[PDB]
């Protein structure tokens, strides 16, 4: 897991993530891979670490894989496999020229494989959104940075009242308790899935924090997108129910998708 900083090279910057600079290069001369390089006094370094470990042990094929990190140094490195198309967000907002309904609905069974495989493990994601997900060469979708908001040190950003809380991706016992769990993931995941079926648009792009936990508290929800079919709505809907107890698990909710999919290549056979 530790790997010898000596062994990677930087090739093009990427970007800034939430996490810090990421970079494109290669690993031991062989491996394309993003160099993600964590801000100083953004982490509880310690923490997160040891948590590093457990995340590293996680192997999906809809999770972005971990490499290894580089510890003995600062910043820290996180090497990991590198996403040519970039985050879902840019790509969601690209597809708008040109695009197949059905491409959208693949997308949220790419992302739902990847959480029944973290719900599997008892893993949460905590911050799972359209800004964490990547898409490789292949258009396939995965999910990354599950669990990274655990150990980041600006309460506003941890805080269930912090002005940079995820606030339009949480469900209300996340708001009003702070009780986090695979509930609330399915939660977010049908948020991600109107960002997807939006192509990229920001839910509750013109609420404040406040106005959208008054509108959450008083039972509504987001409007279907035009390009959701009733069928597909009903499915991220069904991740909105006021009590987690009431929300689908990760393994039903992958199941109904894959049964929509039948009922859509069916869409006009019905009188
Ligand atoms: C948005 C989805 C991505 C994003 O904001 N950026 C900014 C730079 C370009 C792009 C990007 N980020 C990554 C990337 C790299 C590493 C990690 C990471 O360390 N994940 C992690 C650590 C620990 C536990 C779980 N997950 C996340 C994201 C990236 C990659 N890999 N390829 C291309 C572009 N890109
Ligand atoms: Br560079
Ligand atoms: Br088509
Ligand atoms: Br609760
Ligand atoms: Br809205």
């Amino acid at each position: 897991m530790e790997i010898d900083p000596k062994d990677l090279t930087f090739l093009k910057e990427l970007g800034t993530g939430q996490f810090g600079v990421v970079k494109y290069g290669k690993w031991r001369g062989q491996y394309d891979v993003a160099i993600r390089m964590i801000r100083e006094g953004s982490m509880s370094e310690d923490e997160f670490i040891e948590e590093a470990k457990v995340m590293m042990n996680l192997s999906h094929e809809k999770l972005v894989q971990l490499y290894g990190v580089c510890t003995k140094q600062r910043p820290i490195f996180i090497i990991t496999e590198y996403m040519a198309n970039g985050c879902l967000l840019n790509y969601l907002r690209e597809m708008r020229h040109r695009f197949q309904t059905q491409q959208l609905l693949e997308m949220c069974k790419d992302v739902c494989e990847a959480m029944e495989y973290l719900e599997s493990k008892q893993f949460l994601h905590r911050d799972l959104a359209a800004r964490n997900c990547l898409v490789n060469d292949q258009g396939v979708v995965k999910v990354s940075d599950f669990g990274m908001t655990r150990y980041v040190l600006d309460d506003e950003y941890t805080s269930s009242t912090g002005s940079k809380f995820p606030v339009k991706w949480a469900s209300p016992e996340v708001l009003m308790y702070s009780k986090f769990s695979s509930k609330s993931d399915i939660w977010a995941f049908g948020v991600l899935m109107w960002e997807i079926y939006s192509l990229g648009k920001m839910p509750y792009e013109r609420f404040t924090n406040s106005e959208t936990a008054e509108h959450i508290a008083q039972g509504l929800r987001l409007p279907r997108p035009h390009l959701a079919s009733e069928r597909v709505y009903t499915i991220m809907y069904s991740c909105w129910h006021e009590k987690a107890d009431e929300r689908p698990s990760f393994k039903i909710l992958l199941s109904n998708i894959l049964d929509v999919m039948d009922e859509e290549s069916h869409h006009h056979h019905h009188h």
